């Protein structure tokens, strides 16, 4: 009965900035943030650092941990007795789909994951999916669209240590896979329904300060149709 | 309503040999073998080989894959509509407990897994446990006890390629952790109930040919008490 909407975008496109705006728009809207802070101290080791420090060594470990910690947080929001409100909406920061079809797929293609790693990752992903898939199905997607170059500047502005080494090239690859999935809708997934799911594309290259009011109307308008 | 019994022992103690004997003893007994054959070809890569080829690189990947593939096979035996028989018994080849408290714990202590790897492994283990723990709870344990030296000879007899490099030292460590857990019952787990679970210890150092008949009576006797 809970509508589930995922917020997709490249690294530093402004997802957390966008997400912090939502609860104040309506009392019925809940948000499940990406556990990024938790990833840099496990329960400790900073596995997010290890990922960027040696992707050939740590991609598989990180990517599978990232996605598991996302599943758990998302499942915990569903059980989390916030079903009782009039018309409840739950925004996911990223989803199991991008975790796999964008982030993990990209590192495999960059040879940061070998065939064995990629095969085990997928096999685990599928299994996670049929156990807790139906409950996590998306009613809609919001794509915060920004150039790789803008993202690169925003990694600098935010100043998250582990991400300061990310090159433009890495962000460019993530960009084209987002565009293939969310704009051209050309990316093949194992999930039929995703190809019909409504998608709102918002251009977030300009300052959040003077686009706020318009972005909000676009979101409110988009939700009505769902 | 299904009694669940796990068969524990060191590498090549004779678990599969013992297990092949059970279905013929009673029509109501089912067996969940360790998916070892599947581990040497993933769905492919031989991740069991990689584990022994470079334990510092592959222990975490293997150990977590080993345990997941064990959970799934075990859950599939429970759902697997073999509840309809008079007094059903399900034998597990090893369990989630040894996977963690013996095999994974040993590699962490040998520095084949770092703190981050060990922490993520445990955290995933716990989470797997509270999701599908209650359904997998053991009513009993059968410890096939053999000297590390006997096991070493049996790794040679069996001739499984990936395991041909295993040194005595590795088997000795596994032996003492089994003895600590199943004989002295001194090993601390996160699972209270395990410390009260009945355990049958069978000495399997002699030839299976002239101990068969006695082992069987011991098993039949043991099951009655449960
Ligand atoms: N539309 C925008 N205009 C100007 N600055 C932005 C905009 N969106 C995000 N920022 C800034 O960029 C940085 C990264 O944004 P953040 O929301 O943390 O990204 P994400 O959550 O997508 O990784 C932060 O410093 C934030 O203040
Ligand atoms: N009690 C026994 N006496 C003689 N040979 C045995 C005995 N148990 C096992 N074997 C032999 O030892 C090898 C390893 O046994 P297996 O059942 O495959 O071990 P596990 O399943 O514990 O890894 C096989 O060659 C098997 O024929
Ligand atoms: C969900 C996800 C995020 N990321 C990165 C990891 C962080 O740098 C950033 C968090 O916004 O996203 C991945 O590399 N893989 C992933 O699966
Ligand atoms: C269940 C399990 C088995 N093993 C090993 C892997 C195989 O060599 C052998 C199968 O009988 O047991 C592990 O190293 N870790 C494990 O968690």
């Amino acid at each position: 009965r809970i509508k589930k909407i995922s917020i997709e975008g490249n690294i530093a496109a402004g997802k957390s900035t966008f997400v912090n705006i939502l609860k104040q728009l309506c009392e019925d809207w809940e948000v499940v943030p990406e556990p990024v802070a938790r990833w840099c101290n496990v329960q400790g080791g900073n596995v997010l650092q290890m990922m960027y420090e040696k992707p050939e060594r740590w991609s598989f470990t990180f990517q599978t941990y990232a996605c598991l910690s996302m599943i758990r947080a998302q499942l915990a929001s569903l059980n989390g007795k916030l079903k009782d409100a009039e018309k409840p909406v739950l925004f996911f920061e990223r989803s199991v789909y991008s975790a796999r079809y964008i982030f993990a797929s990209n590192l495999y293609e960059s040879e940061c994951m070998n065939e064995t790693e990629w095969t085990i990752y997928q096999d685990w992903h599928d299994w996670m999916n049929n156990q807790f898939g139906q409950s996590l199905e998306l009613d809609g997607i919001i794509y915060l669209q920004a150039t790789p170059e803008t993202c690169l500047h925003r990694i600098y502005l935010r100043g998250r240590n582990e991400e300061q080494g990310i090159p433009l090239e890495y962000l460019e690859k993530l960009h084209y896979k987002h565009e293939s999935w969310l704009l051209h809708r050309t990316l093949k997934t194992n999930f039929d329904y995703l190809q019909e799911v409504p998608i709102l594309t918002l251009d977030v290259n300009e300052d959040f300060k003077d686009k706020y009011e318009s972005l909000v109307e676009k979101v409110k308008e988009f939700l009505s149709t769902l």
